[PDB]
């Protein structure tokens, strides 16, 4: 784990606090080691804030891994860019191969931020952050499940 505290609170600024709740993966229990990385990037692909990674995941499930772990974001919502883009990659062991891989990411954009729950569909590694060119990981109804938390 390389989360972040929340940063200092600012007069009429908001706070976003993340909550991870799982993810589904029809091979979800068979990953190694799995973990989350959440960054925040531009049109361009690039870093607005540092990156955190969340701790290896508490529970496996077959088709689901389970988190519940919350993520701040490093940075006041309104003062992100127009373009950014929050993304959540997933990441495990390969136990043959000895080594850590990106098997898919998901990502949220700025207008999608706002209370309360939120599923979103998850894409093919290699993670494309400028988000141009997406490849579906399955048509299957196993995604990302998220709550999200706005602060004054």
């Amino acid at each position: 784990g390389t989360l972040l505290p929340r940063l200092p609170s600012e007069p009429g600024m908001t706070l976003l606090t993340i909550r991870i709740e799982k993810i589904g993966l029809k091979d979800a229990g068979q990953c190694i080691d799995p973990y989350i990385t959440v960054s925040v990037k531009d049109l361009n692909g690039i870093d607005l804030t540092p990156v955190q990674d969340t701790p290896v995941a508490s529970r496996k499930e077959d088709t689901y891994v389970h988190f519940n772990v919350d993520i701040e974001l490093q940075k006041h919502v309104e003062k992100l860019t127009k373009g950014a883009a929050i993304f959540f990659e997933f990441k495990h062991y390969k136990p043959k191969k000895r080594f850590t891989s990106t098997k898919c990411f998901a990502f949220m954009e700025m207008d999608e931020i706002k209370p309360g729950p939120i599923v979103i569909e998850l894409y093919k590694k290699p993670t494309d952050f400028k988000r141009k060119k997406l490849q579906l990981l399955t048509k299957k109804p196993l995604y990302l499940h998220l709550h999200q938390s706005l602060h004054k």
